[PDB]
């Protein structure tokens, strides 16, 4: 806890050079000890504090840390001569120790104490060992040269160490009877002193390595003390050898410097940084020796001497007026933040300068120079004001840069030598203009200009236009490094060419009002025009690249389009856009000199039109001619087709921006529409009908289409918006007399006809009809149809519904009502007792009970069927009363014994292996089953009533046995969850027994037709877990249809309460999917059985559906990941309009990798399905390439 308050927080890339060398105490030499000593006390005990000193002196000789890389020899003060070797693996020390001394024998340390009390002679032989003089004449204060463990060193703090000959004599203490050691009496005959220096000296062999040396920093401040110790210091003699890989000294700050750096490294530093902030620096780097003058009251002091040798980068002081002078050879100058003057040698020099300068930094360039790169580390370009033919960098504020030339009349010479990099990226070079330079804008790296101004987006013409606004030239040769384009740019013919690198490269495009831009093409390119926000803009161009597999798009969805023609000349088009106020022009040219007509071009966000089709209806001769304008029919925003039946729940995302939003049902058939519509979000303005005209308001209650026209509804957009609607065709009326005929053609449009006879029923003739029965058995059929209820009554009327079988897949719908059939007798069938009472009247003499205008039309001829209408009758009648060989299977929520969550149900006798489902409009499921035994004609019926209104707590299965001809035992379970139908068959035991060939299918009810059939045909082979989900999202990704219905049913089951409020009971049903962009792997870089773990951000955001929601569409830039979560059940609900659902699951959340599938990596997309894990907190979160997911 105390060591805490001795550590700092890491620093991210220092823009300047610190200093990082210790600093020296005040007094840490023999001075202080001698002053302490001084008190007249006795002598012994002033050897006890000069032998206290030396012990403390030589405790900390070497401090080594080799984790770091660290040697310290800052404590060493008393070895001298220290030679520290650093080419061998442990390196070498070598140097004297400060010794005992004695006036006779001098210092011997081979001698025990006895030897050396014989040798002098200051007590008796018999003396015990406890009264003697321990360790006189023969101590050597660092008593063994400390041994550096082995490790690899690059940073070596040298301290100030002497070696001292501690002087001393006998001392005879009387009273205690003893012998001790003693400070020598200075009152009798010349004393040599108690301590005297012998050496002053220090070496370091620097290896093969970069190291650098770092000597104690004894001169930091002005202070006297400090000043007074450096002077003490001044002759200290250093020897560094720096090896072939760079010595780098950071001068202490006083002494004699012997540095002979290695001419074959690249760079050696001499770093003043350690010198005080303000102190006056005078360096030449021509001359071999040199002195640093310290001015000391009323005269100088060379605090420094320095001989250097392949020293190339000087480092000036901290913040002080300096006078750098370089060599002929490349130099590096880091000056101070004071200003001063930096007079460059030959070669080539960079420099780095700070901002905030306090005085005028003067720069000379001598005759022999030839490069200087001036880096800005610190200043932005908007601190640089563009001087005209003069090379010196001005400052908006503060003091600035004022280079000059040896001789003003060579300044031409530095045409392209003279480079100014910046902080924000910019790069200028000093250009020759027509009679001068000019500093000119030479390279703009995108990455350093999003960091200054993350604010300003990155784009390129914007860059560019402020270039030109604040007044700066540009280069000829100008290069837009950075990023995943690039831009080539020749200024004078004001010209961009674009560098497309990458492959399907989303990239927008934006015109320049005085550069025109050309635009390469490249497969899967897509590009966005925004809203011209300037008058007087100089064309656009693009050259299209069209290989008719990965077509490009030009988009023009944000100009917002007003008034738009077109033109052609030389194999090219030219074409005009322009907005309420703005314009703007486009010039397409083919590089391949023909027209791709694939590059299709979305004007309008719904109003899509291929170059193929503009190019055909755009004359070949060379006159605008207007293709779109606004005064047309306003922004096609949700287009909805009318010919889908019953609830289809339209919905479109909210613009605060815009405010407005436009729905457009639109009818292809020729059968008017009525829209039966119910608000349940949002608010109508009404319906346009001229351009400068009021909507007239209209009920959402009732919406009038007239066949093959279109509806448009304004709606404001400051809420999201979603509408509930039940649209159903005009039926049409047939109340004449006589033969009719019309085909299946004339009336396919049309969903029901209704028949008024007023004195003859019509010849009712359905040509080229096709009835839908499972088997061709009649009376069996007839059962089928009347025993779900499907025939209605209506009092009088009648109506029965009926399909057919199209080319087009799926199913037809057509009902057939006559009013007035039954009599007046016959209008209360409600009454079961009338009923039965009338039955016996209906099996006996029907005609009692029949119309006398439809006696002669009992029998309809639909096609290749006959439909006998008293054979329906007599049907009913039978059914009402065996109610009051086919039984009905109803079951309750709270019914089933106990993935396959919920309650178990099953039908006793098996079926065949073909299945339909039948779905109420209403909302009841009326499963239907089969039973593959001839000897009754029966089927089975499963019933699930109010299922579409209460599936989400339904959780029941169905089971059912499938038998073979072969006599194959086969289970078939069954799952319903909403619009699908996922059915699982299992062989059981067949050809083994526990491990079955496990094979799956689903329907999914389409347009809302109420019958659906699966044979299961082939199926493939094997219908795995990984065919299943990696299917869902391929065809999701493809915008299916199967995808869009389950999307859209989940969306209206979200709203049985009214609002936004699902319940946890739902989510277990619902998978979640996710769309997220990357940027690159290598193929098969994931496989089964790894393990995502989601990144620590603060909720990865998740949404149920994705067609309506359009999330899964192309986006960016790179590669799409579409993500399959089985069960997301345990993520919390955000804050969301009703409508749009987005889950936030929580960070940390493991996720399992299964069947990760790569078959579309050259459409860069990738379907990806994982699963739900735990908390066993392990995984990876990103790419290979440091790429984040789920962004």
């Amino acid at each position: 806890s105390i060591s805490l308050g001795l550590t700092a927080a890491s620093v991210a890339f220092p823009p300047l050079i610190i200093a990082t060398g210790p600093i020296a105490a005040i007094g840490m030499g023999a001075s202080s000890i001698a002053r302490n000593v001084a008190r007249k006390e006795e002598r012994h005990t002033q050897w006890l504090e000069y032998k206290k000193f030396l012990t403390d002196g030589s405790k900390h000789i070497v401090v080594a840390s080799p984790e770091r890389g660290l040697l310290d020899f800052s404590g060493n003060k008393v070895f001298g001569k220290m030679v520290l070797d650093l080419r061998q693996s442990p390196p070498l020390l070598h140097g004297e120790s400060s010794f005992n001394a004695d006036r006779k024998i001098g210092h011997r340390p081979d001698l025990g104490d006895w030897q050396i009390r014989e040798k002098v002679g200051y007590a008796n032989s018999i003396s015990p060992y406890s009264s003697l003089a321990h360790g006189y004449a023969n101590s050597k204060w660092p008593r063994t040269i400390p041994k550096i463990p082995s490790g690899e060193y690059d940073t070596i703090i040298l301290g100030y160490g002497h070696q001292y000959q501690a002087n001393t004599e006998i001392e005879y203490l009387s009273n205690w009877i003893v012998w001790r050691e003693a400070v020598p009496d200075s009152t009798s005959r010349h004393k040599r002193p108690p301590l005297e220096v012998l050496n002053s000296q220090c070496t370091v062999i620097a290896g093969e390595r970069k190291t650098t040396v770092l000597p104690l920093r004894v001169l930091s401040d002005l202070t006297p003390e400090c000043t007074e110790q450096a002077i003490s210091l001044k002759d200290y003699k250093f020897i560094l050898r720096g090896g072939s890989g760079g010595l780098a000294v950071q001068v202490g700050g006083a002494g004699y410097y012997d540095i002979d750096a290695n001419l074959v490294a690249k760079e050696n530093t001499l770093s003043f940084r350690g010198l005080p902030e303000e102190f006056p620096l005078t360096f030449d780097l021509s001359k071999q020796t040199q002195s640093v003058m310290l001015k000391t009251p009323d005269d100088e002091v060379p605090v420094m001497t320095i001989t250097q040798k392949g020293i190339n980068t000087l480092v000036g002081t901290a913040a002080g007026k300096d006078r750098l002078i370089g060599n002929d050879k490349d130099n590096t100058f880091h000056t101070s933040s004071g200003g001063g003057t930096v007079i460059s040698g030959g070669g080539n020099n960079r420099y780095i300068i700070p901002r905030d300068l306090k005085t005028p930094l003067t720069l000379t360039l001598s005759s022999n120079s030839v490069s200087h790169e001036i880096f800005l580390p610190e200043t932005t370009l908007a601190e640089l004001k563009p001087v005209a033919f003069e090379l010196s960098l001005i400052y908006w504020a503060g003091n600035n840069i004022n280079v000059q030339p040896e001789d003003e009349a060579k300044l031409n010479h530095f045409a392209g030598n003279f480079r100014v990099h910046t902080r924000d990226g910019m790069t200028l070079e000093a250009v020759s203009r027509e009679n001068g330079i000019q500093l000119a804008i030479s390279l703009c790296d995108v990455q350093r200009w999003q960091a200054v101004y993350p604010e300003e987006n990155n784009r390129p013409d914007a860059i560019l236009d402020r270039l030109h606004d604040m007044g700066w030239s540009l280069t000829p040769e100008v290069r837009f490094q950075g990023g995943e384009t690039q831009v080539s740019y020749d200024p004078l013919t004001r010209q961009l060419v674009y560098q497309l690198q990458a492959r399907y490269s989303e990239f927008q495009l934006a015109g320049s009002r005085h550069h025109t831009t050309a635009v390469t093409g490249t497969p899967g390119s897509r590009y966005i025009i925004m809203k011209p926000v300037t008058t007087q803009i100089l064309p656009t161009q693009i050259i299209l690249a069209g290989d008719n597999d990965h077509p490009e798009t030009i988009d023009l969805l944000e100009a917002s389009p007003v008034l738009v023609e077109g033109k052609k000349d030389k194999n090219s088009v030219i074409l005009t856009i322009a907005t309420i106020q703005y314009s703007l022009q486009l010039t397409i040219s083919g590089i391949e000199e023909s027209l791709p007509e694939t590059t299709r071009v979305a004007i309008q966000p719904q109003d899509t039109r291929l170059l193929g089709d503009v190019l055909r209806i755009l004359p070949d001769n060379g006159n605008w001619v207007g293709i779109f304008r606004s005064g047309h029919t306003p922004t096609v925003n949700r287009l909805e087709n009318l010919m889908a039946l019953n609830q289809v729940m339209t919905f479109l995302p909210r613009v605060s921006g815009s405010a407005e939003q436009v729905l457009c049902l639109e009818n292809l058939g020729g059968v008017r529409k009525k829209v039966e519509g119910e608000l349940l979000s949002g608010k109508l303005k009404g319906a346009w009908k001229a351009e400068g005209e009021p909507t007239v308001p209209v009920n959402i209650s009732d919406l009038s289409i007239p066949p093959y026209s279109r509806l448009y509804l304004i709606f404001e957009g400051k809420n999201n918006v979603l509408l509930r609607s039940k649209v159903h065709a005009a039926p049409l009326k047939i109340t004449s007399a006589g033969e009719m005929q019309l085909s299946e053609r004339q009336w396919q449009q049309q969903e029901h006809i209704i028949v008024k006879p007023d004195n003859e029923a019509p010849s009712l003739i359905l040509s080229e009809f096709r009835r839908f029965t499972i088997s061709s058995d009649k009376t069996f059929s007839l059962k089928l149809m009347c025993h779900q209820g499907m025939v209605r009554i209506d009092r009088r009327s009648l109506s029965v519904r009926l399909f057919y079988l199209r080319e087009q897949p799926g199913i037809g719908s057509l009902r057939l009502t006559f009013r007035d059939f039954f009599t007046e007798v016959m209008d209360t069938t409600d009454r079961e007792i009338l009923e039965k009472e009338l039955r016996p009247i209906l099996i006996g003499d029907t005609h009692r009970f029949i119309n006398a205008a439809y006696k002669n039309h009992l029998n309809i001829q639909l096609g290749d069927g006959v439909l006998n209408l008293a054979d329906i009758v007599a049907e009913y009648a039978r059914i009402q009363k065996e109610e009051t060989a086919i039984m009905t299977t109803t079951v309750t929520t709270d019914s089933g014994e106990l993935d396959l969550s919920g309650r178990y149900k099953s039908v006793p006798m098996a079926r065949k292996a073909d299945t339909l489902y039948h779905l109420t409009p209403k909302g009841d499921l009326q499963i239907i089953y089969q039973v593959a035994t001839k000897m009754v004609n029966q089927a089975m019926i499963v019933s699930l009533p109010n299922y579409r209104h209460e599936w989400e707590k339904y959780n029941l299965s169905i089971l059912s046995e499938i038998p073979q001809n072969n006599n194959t035992v086969v289970h078939s379970i069954l799952r319903v969850n909403g619009p699908t139908m996922q059915v699982r068959t299992i062989d059981y035991r067949g050809t083994d027994e526990n491990n079955p060939i496990v094979s799956f299918s689903d329907t999914t009810f389409i347009n809302g037709e109420q019958m659906l059939s699966y044979d299961s045909h082939s199926s493939g082979r094997v219908y795995s877990r990984e065919e299943y989900m990696m299917w869902e999202l391929q065809q999701r990704v493809s915008e299916a249809s199967s995808a869009r219905t389950q999307d859209y049913w989940l969306m209206d089951a979200a709203v049985r309460n009214g609002e936004w409020k699902i319940t946890p009971e739902l989510l277990r049903h619902t998978p979640g999917y996710i769309r997220s962009t990357v940027s690159k792997w290598s193929r098969g870089w994931l496989k089964t059985g790894t393990i995502l773990q989601t990144p620590e951000d603060r909720n990865t955001d998740v949404y149920l559906t994705t067609i309506q929601n359009n999330v899964f569409s192309r986006q960016g830039g790179g590669y799409q990941v579409y993500y399959r979560i089985d069960g997301m059940a345990g993520a919390d609900i955000a804050d969301n309009a009703p409508g749009e659902t987005r889950c936030t699951l929580r960070p940390g959340t493991c996720f399992e990798v299964t069947s990760v599938d790569e078959r579309h990596y050259e459409w860069n997309i990738i379907y990806v399905t994982l699963k739900t894990c735990g908390w066993s907190r392990n995984g990876q979160s990103k790419t290979p390439n440091g790429d984040n997911l789920f962004n």
